[PDB]
């Protein structure tokens, strides 16, 4: 049975816990129903279907969840979607699943709850449904289920509704039963940051890196950003052999720490920082006249981060100096959501969508593309003044 990570998301008082609640009571998950739903509140927890082990990972609600959920330190391969039928998609819905979007999750679930307070009606289901399809269209999700819930009572949660003859999908649970595999690092495109380089005599050019994604292989031609776009001119050549713990290799994959010996490519046309990608899915590079997008959590300032602020990004093996254009969004860090727009400044404690300016060109990637390459901190007056991730990349 493979293991599945979910979180649940949607507006507060949508029904999250009480689905938590009642998924973890109908599969005799505990650690009458109304009692329990008490004892719960007051107080990650694993339950097991025919063909999945579920973990819900992380929950809005607490200190951290905005922090883990950049950082990586918790990663869904699933979120639920809890949408009230009493309330419809509110504006925090909207949030949320562009946060599951910006974080790569490619599987949602959305559940309809509240049923019972609409009387299971047919026609106010498919009304939510409506709003919560157009939504998810413009985040680019297909194929997922909508279930028409009530987590109070019980329906469509884990067990099949007497109540709503009309509705023909899975149960909640039967929806999680059936989340695909997540994707492999080892799938997605080839990314090796380069940690240094070297001039072996006899031998040539040979960078050292940690492949993050993909696989390289002896014979594959290997192009070298920023360093291409640096220079004006391919960065590139062919891997003439792999060596790793003084030994040769003829494939390096996701974890291996390597050195590889690149054909046609001077010592000095690469260094720390720059990124090997295949010529065919070749690292993408913010230039200066690009900006990006990104979420980030303020762990340390002094004083307070306002537009014009400029310390230092690190990205896998890069640094650059960066500056803050704008301040989209002040995001708290216990839900995930908007608190004010464009606000004038941030302090400790407070998630921020910037959109930032790298001073020197730099590889980043979205989160939901390469996270191993869409994740980097905030460095300035000797600390870490943030965490970020990247959202998008606007050329310019
Ligand atoms: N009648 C009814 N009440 C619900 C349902 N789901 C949640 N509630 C109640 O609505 C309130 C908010 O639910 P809660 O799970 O705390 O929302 P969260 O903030 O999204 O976790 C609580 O009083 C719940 O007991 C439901 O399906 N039907």
């Amino acid at each position: 049975k493979p293991h599945v990570n979910i979180v649940f998301i949607g507006h507060v008082d949508h029904g999250k816990s009480t689905t938590i609640g009642r998924l973890l009571y109908d599969t005799g998950n505990i650690p009458k129903f109304a009692w329990v739903m008490d004892r719960l509140k007051e107080e990650h927890t694993k339950f097991e279907t025919p063909h999945r082990y579920i973990t819900i990972i992380d929950a809005p609600g607490h200190r951290d969840f905005v922090k883990n959920m950049i950082t990586g330190a918790s990663q869904a391969d699933a979120a639920v979607l809890v949408v009230a039928a009493t309330d419809g998609v509110m504006p925090q819905t909207k949030e949320h699943a562009f946060l599951a979007r910006t974080l790569g999750i490619k599987h949602i679930i959305v559940t309809i709850n509240k049923m019972d307070m609409v009387n299971y009606d047919q026609k106010v289901f498919e009304k939510v449904k409506a709003q919560v399809e157009k939504l998810l269209k413009t985040l680019g999700y297909k194929d997922f289920p909508v279930i028409p819930t009530s987590a109070w009572n019980g329906d469509n949660v884990v067990k099949k509704s007497d109540k709503m003859p009309w509705y023909n999908g899975p149960t909640l649970i039967e929806a999680l039963d059936q989340i695909p595999e997540p994707e492999k690092p080892i799938d997605k495109p080839l990314r090796i940051p380069i940690q240094d380089v070297y001039s072996i005599k006899g031998v040539g050019t040979v960078p050292v890196g940690r492949v993050e994604t993909g696989k390289l292989k002896v014979g594959d031609v290997v192009i070298f950003e920023p360093a291409s776009t640096i220079f004006h001119k391919p960065i590139q050549g062919e891997v003439k052999s792999i060596e790793m713990h003084h030994e040769p290799l003829q494939e390096a994959l996701p974890g291996d720490n390597i050195g590889f010996n690149v054909r046609g490519v001077s010592k000095n046309d690469i260094k720390r920082g720059d990124v090997a990608g295949h010529t065919d899915k070749p690292p993408t590079v913010v230039r200066t006249k690009d900006t990006f997008k990104a979420q980030i959590i303020v762990l340390n300032h002094p004083t307070a981060i306002t537009v014009g602020y400029s310390p230092v990004l690190h990205a896998h093996t890069a640094q650059i100096p960066v500056r803050f254009e704008q301040i989209l969004a002040k995001v708290d860090p216990r839900t995930g959501n908007i608190v004010e727009e464009n606000p004038q400044f941030i302090k400790t404690g407070d998630s921020a969508i910037v959109v930032l300016r790298p001073m020197k060109p730099v590889v980043l990637e979205p989160v939901k593309e390469i996270p191993q390459l869409g994740r980097f901190a905030i460095r300035d007056m000797g600390m870490t003044i943030a965490a970020g991730m990247v959202i998008s990349i606007q050329k310019g």
